[PDB]
């Protein structure tokens, strides 16, 4: 079908944050996961369609901090939610980004945004160019929001929230297909010397 557009995840992994070494201060970043992406968020339908992604987050907002994120390619801090993983004294903050290199990294620090085009946060006009799917980048840091334990910490898998599909297709904009962003568990190891 023209609109048969089907959602899948795009997730990252907890397993790829590195030992967490401590020689504190709060809110502090510890450490980046390995960035992903998946070109096909949504994917299927035979029509071409101008497609866009908002980003919705649906962990607690616990608070902000500054950072800039070593991948990617923006050249200032900006501002970030900090999310609750639940694991106390551990948040987590979010950047995403369309799924070509291009396109910057955006930090999450609203209750929605548009991840693809960015133009659509000024713009309630702006779509990506039409294809055949709509892709993205994630990116996320690990943060220390008190302090932690020596040893390894279980942080549970988490949705960090989902991306609704909007279109200027109102038969495919109607549909309000979502997928699910998602923070797979895994363990981390905390070496407070
Ligand atoms: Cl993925
Ligand atoms: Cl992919
Ligand atoms: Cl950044
Ligand atoms: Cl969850
Ligand atoms: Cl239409």
């Amino acid at each position: 079908g023209a609109n048969d557009y089907v959602p899948s995840p795009i997730t990252i992994n907890t397993s790829t944050l590195p030992v967490v070494v401590i020689g504190h201060t709060y809110p502090r970043v510890i450490g980046e996961l390995t960035g992903t992406s998946n070109q096909y968020i949504f994917n299927g339908g035979s029509l071409i369609a101008l497609m866009r992604g908002k980003f919705t987050p649906t962990l607690p907002k616990i608070g902000k901090i500054t950072y800039n994120f070593r991948q990617g390619n923006n050249t200032q801090s900006s501002d970030f939610d900090i999310f609750d993983t639940g694991v106390p004294g551990l948040g987590i903050i979010i950047g995403m980004a369309g799924y070509w290199p291009a396109t910057p990294l955006v930090p999450i620090n609203s209750s929605s945004i548009y991840i693809d085009p960015v133009a659509a946060n000024t713009n309630p006009n702006a779509y990506n160019g039409a294809t055949g799917s709509f892709g993205a980048r994630l990116y996320v840091a690990f943060v220390a929001t008190g302090r932690l334990p020596n040893g390894y910490v279980t942080i549970p898998t988490k949705q960090l929230g989902h991306i609704l599909l909007e279109s200027n297709r109102a038969s495919l904009n109607n549909k309000r297909l979502t997928a699910p962003v998602m923070l797979n568990g895994g363990r981390i190891q905390v070496q407070s010397l």
